[PDB]
């Protein structure tokens, strides 16, 4: 894309230690699988377009970027750990949101809806085993 966005987080890197847990498999199969599929998924797919956006300032803003496209990419190539990693880019993604967007403009209304599912999907996160 263009060279005004920041290259994507890291999704491959053979020098960090990988592991598949049941944790991180129901990351995949139940939470991610959830909200990928929910109505207001489409602007968190990907990351953010800030030259199609018109939103030059984004990365000047959010140091921090995140979205569900390297989120599943993460978990279908393995390149986590444990389930915290993950839990934790999925809560960047929305604090991303939340720092940029006004309260009450119709992304952050989106990103809570998800965040609400996620909170329910995660509070069943199973016993690691
Ligand atoms: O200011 C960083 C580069 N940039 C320009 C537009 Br439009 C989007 N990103």
């Amino acid at each position: 894309g263009s060279h005004m966005n920041p290259p994507p987080p890291e999704t491959s890197n053979p020098n960090k230690p990988k592991r598949q847990t049941n944790q991180l498999q129901y990351l995949l199969r139940v939470v991610l699988k959830t909200l990928w599929k929910h109505q207001f998924a489409w602007p968190f797919q990907q990351p953010v377009d800030a030259v199609k956006l018109n939103l030059p300032d984004y990365y000047k803003i959010i140091k921090t970027p995140m979205d569900m496209g390297t989120i599943k990419k993460r978990l279908e190539n393995n390149y986590y750990w444990n389930a915290q990693e993950c839990i934790q880019d999925f809560n960047t993604m929305f604090t991303n949101c939340y720092i940029y967007n006004k309260p009450g403009d119709d992304i952050v209304l989106m990103a809570e809806a998800l965040e609400k599912l996620f909170l329910q999907k995660i509070n069943e996160l199973p016993t690691e085993e």
